[PDB]
């Protein structure tokens, strides 16, 4: 029998052509989160109200609903019952939902639940903003040049979890399968040897790319980069570049820069020029540090865009604060970016800045921009006050020591 | 026939008991390099054979042998030779040799020259030693806290070069297999869809493995981290870290710090402990930014190695001074590891100093140390002298422009 409890006042947000119809009183899933989780989302759960108290002056008001996965959920449903089938039904059917960090066992032989419920879901943007607060202690000079846009595929490559154990029968076969009867001689060593398969497609392709230069036309950004191993892996990653620009030609317009490959997109509201290039993957990692300027929105594959996400959070001081998005084209799930963090859980002690932010990414996508301004608002000048938690405060000199939930109170003080 | 000119005066490095036998006039054979090639090797062939001269008084003598490789390869073999059968020889033959940047050609399907050099010559060790040099333009706030030395597996992984093109006749036969004879569901889009394999095998990760812990010993370093991201891929990024622990366990008398999972292991010269340790990829390159005194030894797949290496070369301000070797059982081949940069080719202009330090590497790893500390030496004198070429010169103040060829003088004369 279902433990979740739908709020008796409170509506579901529904979807028409394409385009949220968001009532005054949505009602909004939400799963708390293990570990830290306990702490970092009442903090998230106080800030999200009193800034849509704030901006709507009480017209309009969330419903929260609480619903499981992870620790918690066995604690709820019973024994195995890590992932329950009526959370993806629920964040299906409520169209927005918003999740603190997940416990996935290990022993069991279960893969990330996190990733579970972006394939399960079909979320395939996972959307990661990255720019930089004022005074947010930097291991870098100038943090405050990174202001980038990551559009990290989230449905196909390495992620699939296609892969056999070394000296598995399973294994041996696909190797044996290769060898004599696909003439593949290029297997170094093959006994005990894993094997793991990488697809990318066209379709998964494009529509990732298809969003990321969307995005850069609805927030006037100036660039997309394609970022990319194709040197090496020319039928995967390679591709993936290939029928990015490919798209960019056949469906915004791009034309060619000079001699290419760089591209030209002309923004249709703005007649800004966006441009469209690419970069190899390992040279993009020096790039963001010894250019980040020249970045903006970014579009890259699974693999490369776990990477590159955590490399900018880490630049900006951002490693606790990074706000994140899994979209897909029925529904939608934010998250708390970090870890579980267990050794502090239920101490009131880490840095609720991360489901915060993916809490305003929320509101934002609910069209409540407002709203989404006032969190914007209260985190910016909370950090400038140096009214932090430890995470940060041990890096500064006279800052003020807060509470995950002083945190809290003290974004909304700052709205 | 061969366009290669055996040095009249000079004798063949020998290899007895897995020791270098070097002699006084070691004949060793080096790649000019394409683009830039033709400015960083001069420079590097006068500082290396100052250093030879200053360190062993004349009675040691390097007899340079030009062999070929790359663009100019074509040039001198005729059309389609972008890698002769003899270069393949001559280098296994001759033990040690180095290379400046090569041109890999695109449109004719044929793959890095460098990884074929290192996979047909079996150079398993991509050895990517990263410190900061005092006085380098950098854009961290702290390089100086970093110095680690990279340990990248270089025979396996997604470098394998197993992969074939979205609807091609091979591809959909993969498919197939997969989906029918694997009873793999997990491909979101099966059409139009690119595939890759990626193996690791227990005798690949192993003898990478066994030599980052030998060279900890033998220098004692303080320890080796395993980098993977073996949560999402189980059977062979999470199999190379067991595979790993286990051979510290096995060869080396590892044993369980606390509850584990970290590693001692007993440096049988020092008495050191040595910690063996692991980290997930994408947190990892957020803790080279935040905790880089924390790192010393890495070991690692072939692809988060070419990914690392290079994060690590960035924030040290060394994008242009990193050196690099790639080392098997029989021989090993030091590489300018930027690319050809054809804009300033010919103008005496970029930075040797990647493939300077390479030559450095050469020499250590010849026994050659004394000549090798030489350069050490110099490079530090020349880069804290604030005399130095564009690349670092646009990033300072005060600083004195050399061109390529000067910087080489700058570095003999701080000898
Ligand atoms: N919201 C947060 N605020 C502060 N630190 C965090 C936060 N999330 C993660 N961390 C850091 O990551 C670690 C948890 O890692 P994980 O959950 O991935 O296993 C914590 O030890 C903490 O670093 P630290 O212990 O140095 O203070
Ligand atoms: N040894 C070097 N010294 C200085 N810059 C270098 C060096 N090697 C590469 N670069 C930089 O990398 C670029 C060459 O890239 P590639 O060979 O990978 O296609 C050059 O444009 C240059 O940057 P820049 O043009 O900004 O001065
Ligand atoms: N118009 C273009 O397509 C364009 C412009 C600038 C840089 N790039 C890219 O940057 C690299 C070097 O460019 P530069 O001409 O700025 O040195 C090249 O690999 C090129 O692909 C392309
Ligand atoms: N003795 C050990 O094995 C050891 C020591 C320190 C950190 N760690 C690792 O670091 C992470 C957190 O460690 P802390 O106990 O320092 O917070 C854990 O994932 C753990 O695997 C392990
Ligand atoms: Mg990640
Ligand atoms: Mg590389």
């Amino acid at each position: 029998e279902s433990k979740v409890v739908v709020p008796a006042q409170g509506k579901k947000i529904t979807l028409q052509n394409g385009k949220l119809n968001v009532p005054e009183n949505p009602i909004i899933p939400y799963i708390e989160g293990d570990g830290i989780g306990v702490d970092v989302t009442p903090a998230m759960l106080k800030v999200v109200d009193a800034a849509v108290e704030k901006a709507y002056k009480g017209e309009r008001k969330i419903s929260w609903m609480e619903i499981y996965t992870g620790e918690k959920s066995t604690q709820v449903y019973g024994q195995d019952v890590w992932l329950p089938a009526e959370t993806l039904d629920l964040i299906r059917e409520y169209r927005v939902a918003i999740m603190g960090p997940l416990t996935t066992p290990v022993g069991g032989g279960i893969r990330s639940l996190n990733v579970a419920l972006r394939q399960e879901l079909d979320l395939y943007i996972c959307l990661r903003p990255v720019r930089y607060y004022q005074g947010t202690p930097s291991p870098v000079k100038h943090p405050e040049l990174t202001d980038m846009v990551i559009f990290r595929e989230n449905s196909e490559d390495i992620y699939a979890g296609i892969e056999w154990k070394a000296d598995s029968a399973d294994a041996e076969k696909v190797i044996k399968f290769l060898r004599e009867e696909m003439g593949v001689k290029k297997i170094r060593f093959p006994e005990h040897c894993g094997i793991g398969i990488k697809p990318c497609s066209e379709e998964g392709t494009k529509r990732l790319v298809r969003a990321a230069i969307e995005y850069a036309i609805a927030n006037d950004r100036d660039s997309v980069t394609l970022v990319h191993k194709g040197n090496i892996m020319k039928f995967t990653e390679g591709a993936f570049k290939d029928w990015g620009y490919q798209l960019a030609r056949e469906e915004f317009g791009g034309e060619l820069i000079d001699g290419g490959p760089w591209l030209k997109v002309k923004n249709p509201n703005t007649g800004k020029e966006i441009v469209i290039k690419d970069v190899i993957a390992d040279a993009f990692l020096q790039q963001i540090l010894l250019r980040p300027a020249e970045y903006d929105v970014i579009a890259c594959m699974n693999l490369n865009g776990d990477y590159i996400s955590d490399a900018l959070a880490a630049q900006v001081g951002g490693i606790g604060i990074a706000p994140g998005a899994n979209i897909g084209d029925e529904c939608a799930l934010f998250e708390a970016t970090h870890g579980t963090a267990p050794k502090y859980a239920g101490q009131d002690k880490v840095n609720p800045g991360s489901i915060i932010l993916s809490a305003e990414m929320m509101l934002r996508h609910m069209g409540w921009t407002e709203a989404a301004d006032l969190i914007v608002k209260g985190m910016e000048g909370a950090i400038n006050a140096k009214t932090v938690t430890y995470d940060f405060e041990r890096l500064m000199d006279g800052a003020k020591l807060l509470k995950c939930s002083e945190f809290g109170d003290a974004i909304i003080e700052n709205m």
